[PDB]
């Protein structure tokens, strides 16, 4: 049974959502976001209108793209799908997507405030964070733009990775910072080092300014590139400028994260190399003794493999948006 929408205009827009949910309250920005209640379920959600998705052959595609990833995701630290609808009774009239998942309700700086968390509570989170990105990971996944505003965090602590989240420089991975188009997976282990560094210290670890002061402050800490790093390097360019450096040594973080615990530190060591290749996985690192409170080897889920040839072919818009539209007839919300 198709169910009895109704129209509202929110932050200067029409809504069209099915009945059950109820008192729609904007929370922000490709698309905009109303907090809803869901009748059915007795549920506090998000739910995500589509800007302009069929209006270019790219809004389609990315359209659709997000659907795909969304109705993928299934894992307790990763967003996904509630629902998903159109007010459109047929393909002929399909112009809308709306997009259905729980309201976490914060993201990781409603949480923390630039505050020290304590120790207990940063294993928490990055335990969490980890256990979504071997998740993620698995299905050969490569977040590439982990950041604080990029997980959601409800009250009590529990997380959940966000595709896209509602300064944005200072958790990306050096290799990232200079346009190398050979990324693997240990780009988002960069990205959550930094972020447990700040949840220890309360400070950012790298506030560059602007671009290269981001990169100078990289290099202050994890030192320049050595030898087995230089001889990895494609680019005669990068390579004659990296050797025109002057040799800078790796610091103690022992010394930077003073009276951390000893763990967190050792943790911090193995996600900051500045070599990728030598970075700690998301699944080794859910073994790494830090997170022996927490560590289930059992319940560390991991995904279906993803097919994302399907999402960067070169489709007429009919195509995508005919595409798109099966997605969301086919959509089996969860139990
Ligand atoms: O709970 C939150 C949330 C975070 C921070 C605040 C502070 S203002 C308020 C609320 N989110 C953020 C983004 C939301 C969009 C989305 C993404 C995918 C599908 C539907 C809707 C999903 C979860
Ligand atoms: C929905 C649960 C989180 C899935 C994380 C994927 C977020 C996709 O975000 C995308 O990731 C790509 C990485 O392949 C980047 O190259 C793209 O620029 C970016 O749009
Ligand atoms: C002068 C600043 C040096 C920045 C060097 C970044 C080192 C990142 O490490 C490199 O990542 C590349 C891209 O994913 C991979 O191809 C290499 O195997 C890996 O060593
Ligand atoms: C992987 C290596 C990328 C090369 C980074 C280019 C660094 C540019 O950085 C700038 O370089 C200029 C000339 O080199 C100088 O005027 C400045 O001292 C410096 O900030």
């Amino acid at each position: 049974e198709r169910p009895t929408f109704y129209r509202q205009e929110l932050n200067k827009t029409i809504w069209e959502v099915p009945e059950r949910y109820q008192n729609l309250s904007p929370v922000g920005s490709y698309g905009s976001v109303c907090a809803a209640f869901d009748t059915k379920t007795g549920l506090r959600v998000a739910v995500k209108k589509l800007s302009r998705p069929f209006q270019s052959i790219i809004h389609a595609k990315r359209t659709y793209r997000e659907l795909r990833l969304l109705k993928h995701m299934k894992h307790e630290n990763v967003i996904g799908l509630l629902d998903v609808f159109t007010p459109a009774r047929s393909l002929e009239e399909f112009n809308d997507v709306y997009l259905v998942t729980h309201l976490m309700g914060a993201d990781l700086n409603n949480i923390v405030k630039s505050q020290k968390l304590t120790d207990d509570h940063v294993q928490f989170l990055i335990y969490q964070i980890l256990r979504g990105l071997k998740y993620i990971h698995s299905a050969d996944i490569i977040h590439r733009d982990l950041k604080p505003s990029n997980l959601a965090v409800n009250e009590d602590s529990e997380l959940k990775i966000l595709d896209f989240g509602l300064a944005t420089r200072w958790y990306r991975a050096p290799e990232i910072m200079l346009n190398w188009m050979h990324y693997n997976q240990t780009v988002d282990i960069w990205s959550v080092g930094c972020i447990m560094a700040e949840l220890l210290t309360g400070r950012t670890l790298f506030p560059g300014t602007d671009h290269i002061d981001q990169l100078k402050l990289i290099l202050r800490l994890v030192g320049t590139p050595g030898a087995e790093l230089l001889k990895k390097i494609s680019s005669e360019s990068a390579r004659n400028y990296i050797q025109s450096l002057t040799q800078m040594p790796k610091m103690n973080f022992a010394n930077v994260f003073i009276g951390a615990n000893p763990l967190a530190v050792d943790l911090l060591e193995k996600m900051l190399v500045l070599d990728s290749d030598k970075r700690i996985t998301a699944a080794q690192a859910l073994a790494h003794a830090y997170f022996a409170q927490y560590h289930d080897p059992d319940d560390e889920p991991v995904a279906d493999p993803y097919d994302q040839s399907l999402e960067s072919r070169d489709l007429l818009i009919d195509e995508w948006k005919s595409l798109t539209y099966d997605e969301v007839i086919s959509f089996v919300p969860p139990p």
